């Protein structure tokens, strides 16, 4: 039905060589970054020096679910050594410029990789993350870093009715978005734009009493809405959301809230974790031109999200 533990293209060529760099390269130019895809038969992808500062690097050109990881290493095709490596971390982002390390609860999640120079080792992600660029950043290896690569997910938009509604591409206008108040004096409404804007949406008062302030998208006609994609702001600062109710309406005066069916009250939907790596939160499908996000807990450092709305036509 929601299939997310598709390969993403490092096998196939899905994932074409000007998508994949890394921080350096061996100097005989035997094992470049694009040499680095799943059971590739010449070497694979190996730095220059190896340190646990190096790293692949993958870009997935579009926003996607990422589920899982999977790795070899490789036997030299000049030395018939192996060399692989025996540990990594993750780091993503949205934009190239703005980095996540993967955690695990209280801090850093370190994956174990390679035994061997052949043997695929596959790595699931405890929790699923929305990301565009991938990088993997070996601690721990044997003779040397080596990477063959593939990633696991999928599209956001394959599930049914699940389309981006253009808060990203632009085709939800600067002046079909609004909010309750603004920082920023006469702001650029695109600044609240899922991923395409560089910082966000920031109220006035970065605190105020839960439930007072309001991001609102008009979407132009009546849509099927069936989620959103929540994310944080880099202002300066760098905020984010962590709960918030999601109101909606037709003629945009009588408004209603997304309900909780265990509590019978609008639902608390979780945010994020962090000021760039975004979330997305499906619902039951819903009938709406104008969507409102109200934000309830937020960062320390006030409010500040960028937002996605997600659906179809009637």
């Amino acid at each position: 039905h929601m299939q997310c533990n598709v390969p993403l293209g490092m096998e196939s060529g899905r994932i074409a060589n000007e998508q994949i760099s890394a921080s350096s390269t061996y100097s005989d130019g035997r094992w470049t970054p694009q040499q680095s895809r799943l059971h590739g038969d010449d070497n694979g992808w190996r730095p220059n020096l190896d340190s646990n500062k190096e790293y692949l690097q993958v870009d997935l050109r579009f926003l996607t679910m990422l589920t899982a990881i999977a790795t070899q290493g490789a036997i030299s095709r000049e030395t018939q050594n192996g060399y692989y490596v025996k540990s990594y971390k993750l780091e993503v982002s949205t934009n190239g410029e703005d980095w996540m390390v993967y955690r695990h609860g209280k801090n850093h999640k370190v994956f174990q990789a390679n035994n061997d120079a052949t043997e695929v080792v596959l790595n699931k992600l405890h929790a699923p993350l929305l990301t565009r660029f991938v990088r993997i950043r070996p601690q721990t290896w044997h003779s040397g870093i080596a990477l063959r690569l593939e990633l696991f997910g999928c599209r956001v938009t394959d599930a049914p009715c699940s389309n981006m509604l253009g808060m990203l591409s632009g085709l939800i206008a600067d002046s079909q978005i609004s909010a309750s108040s603004t920082q920023e004096y006469l702001w650029s409404p695109s600044a609240a734009r899922l991923v395409s804007s560089r910082s966000g949406w920031f109220p006035r008062i970065p605190q105020a009493q839960p439930g007072e302030e309001w991001l609102q998208v008009d979407l132009g006609t009546p849509k099927t809405v069936k989620g959103v994609i929540i994310q944080g702001a880099r202002g300066e600062a760098r905020a984010f959301v962590r709960k918030f109710k999601v109101s909606y309406s037709l003629n945009g005066k009588d408004w209603e809230y997304i309900q909780d069916p265990r509590t019978q009250q609008p639902k608390l939907f979780e945010g994020n974790m962090h000021y760039d790596t975004p979330d997305i939160r499906r619902f039951d499908p819903i009938p709406a031109q104008y969507v409102r996000v109200y934000p309830e807990r937020w960062s320390p450092a006030g409010i500040g999200m960028r937002l996605e709305v997600l659906g179809c036509d009637w």
